[PDB]
DNA sequence: GTCGG
DNA sequence: GCTGATGCGC
DNA sequence: CCGACGGCGCATCAGC
């Protein structure tokens, strides 16, 4: 709300460090800066106010002295206009394609999904994946879909062995009313950190078996990411293809897990499996409370 | 780019 | 053919 | 001043 067209100026800048310059830690600098700036309770007026918060320093506060004078950076718009940066920072857009990809297709001169379409041969099989639901992929889920899509895997794992847990995790289970992907933990008794078999595959197997899961963008023994879609009447339009995660954890380590996926993000942060330690055993999530997830 | 040893 | 490094998403 | 700044699974590349 409040800063907004400093935030958006950071977000974009970030995004340059990232895909353009390949300066990772600049990134970050311009993120952390972005989101301490986004809630901070007042319209800032100067750039030493902001420079007052944890993350804004003498260049990010020359900045914003820079734009609230104009509405500008001169360097953002300049870079904007820039062909090759900016299509270099476009390009990173397709779930597939890092900026070390997109700066050697810039380099041959393919700029556009339009060139990215005309040279299938020259991806790979995730980058193809992403082309294909490019737009898809940048919508948000609503809830609804969300409770349609957990009602189809709940009822496909139990169906192949009803010893499966599984949990939709993310900001799902806390109760949010859209989503950006799927992300679904699971475990079986027989999968323990001290010991196996392909309880993974059997599952996404049965998903591809009954049309939900479309694609396959990574599958290990652990970790599968695809694509998956609700089902649709003939009369009806079709729902957008969206992404899936799959996370087979042993049954110890479980809801180490699901507190960790589940989140939030800022609430964490206060290991995933959990003066070294001694591996304690956990039936529960709330086993790790004693030694909810809505209000998060 | 920002922080802090 | 194998291992170790890198790219990528999250 | 000058180094830290996150870790991990999977796909794919570089190198032997
Ligand atoms: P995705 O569904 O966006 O995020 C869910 C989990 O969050 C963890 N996470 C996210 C992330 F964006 C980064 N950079 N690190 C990370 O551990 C793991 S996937
Ligand atoms: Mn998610
Ligand atoms: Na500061
Ligand atoms: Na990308
Ligand atoms: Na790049
Ligand atoms: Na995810």
């Amino acid at each position: 709300t409040l800063n907004g067209g400093i935030t958006d100026m950071l977000t974009e800048l970030a995004n340059f460090e990232k895909n353009v310059s390949q300066a990772i830690h600049k990134y970050n600098a311009y993120r952390k800066a972005a989101s301490v700036i986004a809630k901070y309770p007042h319209k800032i007026k100067s750039g030493a106010e902001a420079k007052k918060l944890p993350g804004v320093g003498t260049k990010i506060a020359e900045k914003i002295d820079e734009f609230l004078a104009t509405g500008k950076l001169r360097k953002l718009e300049k870079i904007r206009q820039d062909d090759t940066s900016s299509s270099i920072n476009f390009l990173t857009r397709v779930s597939g394609i890092g900026p070390s990809a997109a700066r050697k297709f810039v380099d041959e001169g393919i700029k556009t999904l339009e060139d990215l379409r005309k040279n299938e041969d020259k991806l790979n099989h995730h980058q193809r994946i992403g082309l294909k639901y490019f737009g898809d992929f940048e919508k948000r889920i609503p809830r609804e879909e969300m409770l349609q899509m957990q009602d189809i895997v709940l009822n496909e794992v139990k169906k192949v062995d009803s010893e499966y847990i599984a949990t939709v995790c993310g900001s799902f289970r806390r109760g949010a009313e859209s989503s950006g992907d799927m992300d679904v933990l699971l475990t079986h008794p027989s999968f323990t950190s001290e010991s196996q078999p392909k309880l993974l595959h059997q599952v996404v197997e049965q998903l591809q078996k009954v049309h939900f899961i479309t694609d396959t963008l990574s599958k290990g023994e652990t970790k599968f990411m695809g694509v998956c879609q609700l089902p649709s009447k003939n009369d009806e339009k079709e729902y957008p293809h969206r992404r899936i995660d799959i996370r087979l954890i042993p049954k110890d380590q479980y809801y180490c897990g699901v507190l960790y996926f589940t989140g939030s993000d800022i609430f964490n942060k206060n290991n995933e499996y959990t003066v070294a330690g001694e591996p304690l055993p956990v039936d529960s999530e709330k086993d790790i409370f004693d030694y909810e997830p809505k209000d998060r």
